[PDB]
């Protein structure tokens, strides 16, 4: 299929999916090579072709460090890229529903990865299943990662900051300018991201140049708010000159110090990325989202305290355990091949790996709310409270502080609670319900008969589908077919969310209360005390 | 730096400020000189120019009288123009954030000084601080003042008045032109003036030709519906008779009156200004603001009544002292060298010296209200009463009742009660928090580490300047980091207040009460009385 | 004075008004010539002139009967024309302010007299006093009356009806178009009209052509809903041929009538009115408005009931005695020169002249009504009730019902009770507030020192003058400077109205409560017994 954008033409391929057919159009190009010169700078717009872009596979993903953790283990694998590595690597793939549609509602995925990693052509981001299931048009773009992507000299137009940020942007841009090509409604664009995607969604949600790019966003796990969101200003600046000195590249000039980083090799790059921070936490954003006075034009707590941004529904959700993904990168005790029941004085140092630099007290606070319990000495308490430590902390928290305020200036927000462990999941029964675990069920994946997913999870996939699609199409992410109990706003008040799982799917109020009053408001003031 | 307006180019120049830069435009014409035959007429546009205009300093101050009753004295002199006085004199300052914003809010100040004085170059109308610490775009304007700027001839297109009001209107009109090319938001533009330049601003929500040339509006110890600010389609005609006059300049045909006038040495003008009004006061405004038609289209009492105004958010305030500057320009026993202790016989003195023309009764029951007191003979006492008798009736109560009326037709509103005296004022202790010294405080100056401000009295500034832009951007004073308790809105029921110091910082309600009853309630019913 | 309208220019005179000046254009031309071909037909509209209008005298009057009562008498002659009668007679009036105003509001006056005489000319319709006193530019313009004005042949465009209604439309039009050349705001015109001119003004607002036209109307003694104001598609045709029968004009082809019609001497046409309706009434509308498809696309009750009209302020108002101006035209025991007492028998009488076509029953129970009272035998009585009979079935009632449905559907209305006599009023005491005589007031005419008016008239009709300029201006007719009680919105659950006199000004509700649940509702119900 042969289609005309305003750059020139795009061909595409013919996919068959569930006895009928998607067309994939795999890696078009939607800026120029952020190569030589255009390394660091926000990405320049592409100059007309004259002849066909052959978009019929996926094309390289993004310069990032692999996860050498665990060779050959599927858990940590299927998040690795699965193409090339190459600074080449802005470009985009479509999927389009069987017959070409007239105007379809879109959906735009923005991977996640704590920033430093992540690729659009993971099997489970594959959106052809949501293209034949609910007729959508689906886009997923590829943008910068780590240093490439954020690396901060405040103002400097060398080095802006957030340029995987505007590499989203103008992909954004683009679907605005061709969707309409593909049988697509621009009018109707759906950001959906997870973790580090969620962040950037919300991030949209306050730019005000991303403004009209999309209409309703979808967030999962993860929103700007959280503690590994965003770098201060201050932080950015330090973190660039500590990689200049690594790479023996400090001068005193500053626009001289962007081009000998501009200069060194990819690789030489992403070696000392994971150094600049001081002390490691498996939690570690090197190179983030900063404000930067063009993408963000003040701090995002402020504009979201303040109503400043999109006003629009919300769909927003959590994992039943977002926390224990991290815990075998590091936490004393813990690891993926043993049920890792840990003692106080593991637990204790699991502490300090995951809060560095914080006061005795601060770490004193944590354990004593997440040690008060019925104790019977169950041998895994301990293990089973530093990974809801993590994850509270983490996500959760911040993903319900960031509900509450957008709820409050008027539009209707969703809130789930996904509490169902992938039959087929590579990690152990303790790490539970995962990080990560649901976008599988989003894309569809469970619907695919000759996987060895169950028929409770058909179901559940296929419900979850249907929600996240009636979101998108009308603002309403009912499923109002085979479904008993409807999903309700959540409102500031009342603060209700929906459950998603395979047997019971219950309406719940106020989440995790207790612990995110802890962490919103109390912790909060320890940390103010040392220092 | 080089910047091209619809007239033409400018340059600029290269300010640092705290570490950082900020560009400067010193002293861009926004307008055609008004002199000789243009003298008193409607400022005339400017028409394109081939080169390059150097601005990089500030233009001259416009033509007014100088302030010698304290000849050395920064006190006094720190207000005196600090430019060549001349007729040539409509310019325009502007200041950038460090890199070009994309676009920035704008904040336009109007200078106060009663409309006989005052220029935009003093030292406390800096605006680089604002740009440079919340990123705006800071503009002011010069504007005729006195007779050159307020002659009335009541239609006559030759002298019809209000011409320093058209002047700061041209130079908003300058800014929706322009400020765009500078990286400014003309979409978002908020107008902040004092005393007089808050009556200014106040004039401008009510002027239709201003309507569409500014966003919100701040109003800093000033309003138009107080005694000094707005001056009957009589008086005007009268003062401009008694001028001709004392100028030789009396005549048969009206027209004939400013061909003489519009010949005289502009000294000879500012010589007979202060001799056209029979009755001297220290708040005299011989040639303010009138009914012409043109810029007001109706009295302006009505105009506020009837809800026809600009509909926006408003913040205004005033403060504690907002009497005491001017009872050292008349008032017997008063002196800046002394404490100033009174007698109950001087104070009536002061009163006759304040309201000249008033009934033996308006001055017994001012005196009644301010006279009783705790007295166990508080030397005091009287020197107390005789500043709060003038500040209640000439900026505070006013100023109240502005913001009942405007926020009887639906808009937020926010007041505050500015209650903190500069450590470096060079006035007496007694003269408390002083008519014009919040200024300093809005425009950062106490943000400068190298001047002998306080630490307490940079956190003061700091705060107030977030507040400021806060409002300028988003419509809401709120200082979101730092603040415990957020500024409520004024809502004509409650009327609440937030108060502005170095210690407390409380929420209050209904300010001078009593007093505001007395002097828009029951002394107005005593005017009336006595013819 | 030139002024250069969409269709050549005109010249205009300077009129001395209060020691100040006014710019009159009367007798501007708007539409063709309705003469020849054109009698009958909707106003055409004009060509280019390539010269000068020399607009400095009233126009012809329009053709219609003359009131010979009483000749010589002021009282009736007052509201004979004043020019030459012309069917050459489509011409309008302009007023304008002092200096030229910028955009100024614009009153638009329709003048009264029974859709049957008439003209913009009359003393008491001068807006040069409006224009003066309160800046605003007045507008009128004459509409052909009587047959040449809404003879009907229902569908018939050769005769369709509503040609007066037209000619108004019109010059509403021409407003729209050429009022910015004079300093005229198109987009703030309030309709003003008394009697048939109020029930023109209704008329408009359900008149979708007439939507755009204006922006609010004022109402004074007079509305659509008024037994005399429509006439229905029956009745039209029915006295159209009459007409053609009492000038040999009946045919077979109907186009054939118009055509002899069309031929006629304009004299003969207005001595044949009077005789086309059977039975004479005092408040007879020979010829009037019809529903004719085109100026009004339904039945006018209906659309008034379910909200199809204007949605805009409204202010409306009678006066105390409206009735009485009518019993000196045929009803039995009265005469402008004795004091009329009055017998129940010729009351009985009196009755069957303004009630011609009743049951004995109507007329039993509007003598029951209006004759139980406070007997003692006052002589007035009957002549008291006769009058209040003819005006509250007439005026007051029907205006009161129009502002309850119209006020149903939204907007604010404001009514008024106009009580007090002219000092010159040259009918006797007994008649009271005649119907017609507030005009005097509205216009301003005791605002003129040299006429004889009382001191108390002229702060009244000061008062008038202004609360009709804020309506028009603001759209809220309160006078905020001399007045105690401001004017309260009539709402149609407590129907509260504002008195306009010398002595009090109070605010009361239900005007006339009793006698018009009697005229809406009762009696209505006896008129459908009896056939």
């Amino acid at each position: 299929i042969i289609i005309a954008t305003k750059n020139g033409k795009v061909r595409g391929m013919n996919l068959t999916v569930f006895g009928g057919t998607v067309t994939a159009f795999l890696g078009i190009p939607y800026a120029q090579p952020p190569l030589g010169r255009l390394r660091f700078k926000k990405p320049q717009s592409l100059t007309k072709w004259s002849d066909i872009w052959n978009a019929t596979k996926y094309a390289n993903s993004c310069c990032q460090n692999i996860d050498q953790s665990f060779p050959g283990f599927h858990g940590s694998e299927m998040w690795n890229p699965n193409t090339d590595l190459s600074e080449d690597c802005l470009y985009l793939n479509v999927w389009i529903p069987a017959p070409k549609p007239k105007n379809a509602t879109v959906l735009i995925w923005i991977y996640g990865g704590g920033f430093q990693t992540g690729t659009s052509s993971l099997h489970v981001y594959d959106g052809k299943f949501l293209a034949r299931v609910e007729r959508v048009i689906v886009v997923s773009m590829n943008y910068r990662v780590g240093a490439l992507g954020f690396l901060a000299l405040p103002g400097n137009p060398e080095a802006p900051g957030n340029m995987g940020l505007f590499d989203q942007q103008l992909a954004l841009q683009w679907v605005q300018k061709n969707i309409a090509a593909f049988g697509g409604n621009p009018k109707s664009v759906t950001l959906f991201g997870e973790s580090a995607g969620a962040a950037s969604v919300s991030l949209h949600l306050l730019s005000p140049g991303s403004h009209s790019l999309f209409t309703r966003a979808i967030l999962q796990s993860g929103s700007f708010n959280a503690p590994w969101a965003v770098t201060s200003l201050y932080e950015a600046r330090n973190r660039t000159l500590n990689l200049a000195k690594l790479t023996g590249c400090s001068r005193e000039n500053e626009t001289e110090i962007i081009k000998c980083l501009r200069n060194k090799d990819p690789q030489e790059i992403l070696l000392n990325e994971a150094f600049v921070v001081p002390y490691g936490t498996p939690l570690s954003v090197n190179f983030g989202p900063t404000v930067d006075g063009d993408f963000l034009t003040d701090m995002p707590d402020i504009l979201l305290e303040l109503g400043q941004f999109k006003k629009t529904q919300i769909l927003v959700g959590v994992n039943k355990d977002e926390g224990t993904a991290f815990l075998v990168y590091g936490a004393p005790g813990f690891s993926k091949d043993n049920n890792s029941i840990i003692t106080r004085k593991e637990f204790q140092e699991g502490l300090k790996i995951f809060f560095p630099g914080v006061s005795e007290f601060g770490k004193e606070s944590i354990l004593f709310h997440y040690t008060d319990w019925v104790d019977d000495q169950r041998p895994e308490n301990y293990r089973e409270a530093l990974g809801d430590v993590v994850g509270d902390y983490n996500f959760i928290c911040p993903a319900l502080e960031f509900t509450k305020k957008f709820s409050e200036w008027g539009n209707n927000a969703f809130f789930y609670y996904f509490e169902h462990r992938s039959s087929k999941l590579p990690w152990p029964e303790w790490m539970g319900v995962m990080h990560g675990y649901e976008i599988e069920f989003v894309f569809g994946l469970p619907l695919e008969r000759r996987d060895n997913y169950t028929k409770a999870e058909e179901i559940l996939s296929r419900s979850i589908v249907k929600r996240w699609a009636n979101f998108a199409k009308y603002g309403n992410p009912n499923e109002t077919q085979n479904n008993s109990t409807s999903w309700p706003v959540f409102k500031s008040t009342e603060q209700k969310y929906l459950t998603l799982n395979t047997e019971s799917t219950r309406i719940m109020t106020k989440l995790r209360a207790q612990q995110c009053r802890f962490w919103t408001s109390f912790f909060p003031k320890v940390l103010e005390m040392t220092g």
